[PDB]
């Protein structure tokens, strides 16, 4: 049968919104400035989550291809692009579409691969490690001898994190986990691991150092980003980029109250930072997306940094993949494949 | 009679509230760790405004010495200081005390002044320059192809943003003053010179960069707070540390409980998260007793000072007598540079 498969979100719900449909095996033809290529592998994000709810407000209209970051090979450019050729392995930055076997993006919004690096490293790289880098770096500006705070550490952000600040000297790492992976916490690079399911994790902080960090990081959202605020040195910066409170909480369907809000004067009187970053609303800048992708591959030619993957899953389990993440049961990456 | 010349705030309120007095020139005798001098400049700053209006909240209760940082003579050196002695010339940070002819304070809390530099701009560097710095790059993470707005870029601490700016390779800055003032301007580093008083200064940072800029200065709070959340780029960064919208009217006193909510800007974890921005806080008032940070700043600082990348620029220095004609002098918003008080008629 000559046609192509695809996943498409018809609804704004559940796991059961994500189905697979089909689609008539076409002759790739991108117009000028667009690529034409088939995916090798896929990566699940909680921002995929949160667009499958229905919270993504810069999503396309329903029904839509899900999927904002893939891996895989160029079949065919449109006029106008000299950066990129058939047969070149290129890692996707989408906001949709993903989540198909082929897809027709902007060149822009494509990275060659280098070598030696296979596709399922590619598609656990682009938005756990960017996003980890302008935390840590652009906002949070980690120097040596500071203090980070890593919420789940031993998710793909989490532990891109972890990575990210053995690269500077001196860096103490605050991870929290579960105790069944706090001796990989260990290994992946994390200084002092804390459960936070059984204790307060900021007696648990205060206790090693009782002013507090200097970085924290945190994809849990709404009482924790206030516990956050509260657990910063001077000059700390506290970096929201993910609402796992929300989706990992005791309702899992939505129906919080828990929402940050802080003053000017406060910040200036408490000499601290607020920050919020997604990369979902970030893309159109050229520059400073694509000095970062240039700063983690040569970190990656290093050695320095490896995507780590937790599980890998055909798209018809793609459900199984996501609860995989939704209750918080992986260890690295959570892929998707259109393999049979 | 040789005596001390001291000027102490009795009150919140208009210029007259801050007075000249006198003490008995009583032998130095500085405790352990402390360290004796006189003081032949002292800086006067934003943050002594908001003290005299009573907006200072770190403020010693009335009456007191106000007065963040001055340079002198060391007289007499306490027990365990080494590496002060008589004679040496520095420069002091404290949180208040420092608009006096003799001050006791900790060593530790005193920087050794260059030879080549002299004390009006000695006691012109720390608060201004440390604040630039702490703003720029600890909060703005400033990087080469950034764009600043920096505003009152004529003020000290602005001039010295501006300067700071001027060390990174190819850094846009946007500064709003009067036009009065914008050649001073121009050639401190400022890229665009606007009149907030005559143009609305975010449209016409947005006529020449219509995405905004990637770092944001707000002296001014209030309102002009929530303006600079929306000049920012992605991954911007806007750094509130004043209040000179709401320093006028120099009279009145101006502690009210409104003031915690009213003009205030407000944002949720999901108003940032959505966009690519960041909201943060600078007081080097609400900082000290933090001596190694702003130690490490101080000698980048100084060697960026000996390098010739900074120079303190003085807009006018006055005697104790005057304090008033010097308050209103930066009240008004006329000094470009810093203004300076000395003890001495």
């Amino acid at each position: 049968p000559p046609l192509l498969r695809c996943l498409v979100l018809t609804g704004f719900g559940g796991y059961d919104k994500v189905k697979l449909q089909s689609r008539p095996a076409a002759p790739p033809a991108p117009g000028p400035g667009q690529l034409t290529l088939r995916l090798r592998a896929c990566g699940l994000n909680f921002a995929d989550l949160m667009a499958r709810q229905g919270l993504y407000d810069r999503l396309p209209p329903l029904p839509v291809t899900p999927g904002m970051e893939g891996a895989g090979v160029v079949i065919a450019v449109g006029e106008g692009v000299s950066d990129r050729k058939a047969g070149d392995r290129v890692m996707v930055l989408n906001r949709s579409g993903m989540w198909q076997e082929e897809v027709t993006v902007p060149s822009v919004q494509t990275f060659l691969i280098p070598e030696a690096m296979t596709f399922e490293e590619a598609a656990a790289l682009l938005v756990n490690y960017i996003t980890a880098y302008m935390v840590l770096f652009d906002f949070g500006n980690l120097q040596p001898g500071h203090s980070v705070l890593v919420h789940m550490a031993a998710g793909g952000v989490g532990m891109a994190a972890v990575q990210l600040c053995r690269t500077v000297e001196n860096v103490t790492v605050f991870g929290t986990a579960s105790a069944s992976k706090h001796e990989a916490l260990k290994e992946n690079g994390v200084t002092h691991p804390i459960d936070y399911h059984t204790t307060d994790y900021v007696d648990e902080i205060k206790k090693i150092s009782p002013k507090g960090v200097d970085i924290v990081m945190d994809p849990l959202g709404g009482s924790d980003t206030a516990k956050g605020y509260n657990l910063l040195k001077p000059m700390g910066k506290v970096v929201t980029y993910g609402m796992a409170n929300l989706l990992t909480g005791p309702k899992r369907n939505l129906m919080w109250w828990n929402q940050f809000s802080v003053t000017a004067l406060q910040l200036l009187q408490a000499n601290r930072a607020v920050c919020g970053f997604h990369l979902g609303y970030l893309d159109g800048e050229v520059e400073l997306v694509s000095g970062v992708v240039a700063r983690l591959l040569a970190l990656y030619n290093q050695g320095h940094i490896k995507p780590h993957i937790d599980s890998v899953w055909p798209f018809e389990k793609v459900a199984d993949a996501m609860k995989q993440m939704q209750e918080k049961k992986n260890v690295g990456k959570v892929l998707l494949v259109p393999g049979p």
